[PDB]
């Protein structure tokens, strides 16, 4: 029975390797990865892979791995797929830990923009969770040299993490990770999957996919939001993506809003993640 080696980059940066039967559905590999991680609240997570255009794609657990990776390597990353709006309602601390690891990478990568103060706060909770109480003996030295807190480190940022770390004496790891998440969940780009697009007039916009719906960034002034319950149908055609909106109260007709994506693969990818968000957050 012929098996393919799978390599999975975990949220701690380490590499998990296993073999699956070459005709395996994605769920088979996902189940092995979640068991490795001791993760029971699996619904929030998924595996990603890179397509022939080096674009990130979700591995569909209900489809054959070979029909998704196609001619590429069986190389994946383990990621948060659906960011919970209220991480306090997750049943397990370890779920919250993996969500923290993902958000830490969202922050360092610059996908999740964050003020100086919130970068320092988040870093101070991570340090408290992983090292425990601030050692007053270290006083001015760098016991935090290995922690990456931001896309760009400054001495001022390091100083501020240490000042806030001192304030968390007695805080336990699940408590510190919960405070991390209570701050991170409030960030305007928390859990937003961003896609470059153009409106029906050709103006460059971004489409954000999240719990709260489909967001439109036209620039820093004039945003828009389509809450999922309003969205009746999501579709794609060639390089175009469409949402059909419920008729408003007293309105005769539905509305369809069209967007141009960078190519056909990009329209199909946006369609799939929107449909998946719409389902997940309808049920949650
Ligand atoms: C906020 O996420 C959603 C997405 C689609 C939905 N369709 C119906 C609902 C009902 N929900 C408000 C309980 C919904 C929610």
């Amino acid at each position: 029975p012929k098996s393919m080696q799978c390599k999975v980059i975990l949220l701690d940066g380490s590499e998990y390797t296993c073999d699956v039967e070459k005709r395996s559905r994605g769920q088979v590999l996902f189940d092995k990865v979640c068991e490795h991680l001791n993760l029971l609240e699996k619904d929030y997570f998924g595996l990603t892979y890179r397509d022939a255009e080096n674009q990130k794609n979700w591995l569909d657990p209900a489809k054959e791995i070979k029909k998704q990776v196609r001619s590429g390597a069986w190389h994946f990353s383990f990621n948060v797929k659906f960011y919970p709006p209220d991480p306090a309602q997750l049943s397990e601390d370890i779920t919250r830990y993996y969500l923290c690891l993902q958000l830490r990478d969202d922050i360092v990568s610059g996908r999740l923009p964050c003020s100086f103060v919130t970068l320092a706060l988040l870093g101070s909770y991570t340090v408290q969770s992983e090292l425990g109480d601030y050692d007053p003996d270290e006083c001015g030295s760098d016991y935090i040299s290995e922690f990456r807190f931001a896309p760009n480190h400054t001495k001022e940022l390091e100083d501020k993490v240490i000042e806030l770390h001192k304030s968390h004496r007695g805080m336990t790891p699940a408590e510190a990770e919960m405070h991390f998440l209570e701050n991170a969940k409030k960030l305007s780009m928390y859990g937003v999957d961003l896609h470059h697009a153009k409106d029906s007039e050709g103006v460059e916009i971004m489409l954000g996919v999240c719990a709260s719906g489909l967001l439109i960034y036209r620039d820093r002034l004039r945003i828009n939001r389509f809450a999922w319950p309003k969205v009746l149908k999501i579709s794609y055609k060639r390089n175009n993506f469409y949402i059909k909106i419920r008729p408003g109260e007293f309105e005769q007709f539905e509305s369809t809003i069209g967007f141009k994506l960078p190519n056909h693969r990009a329209a199909k990818r946006l369609w799939k993640v929107c449909v998946e968000h719409h389902t997940f957050f309808r049920l949650l």
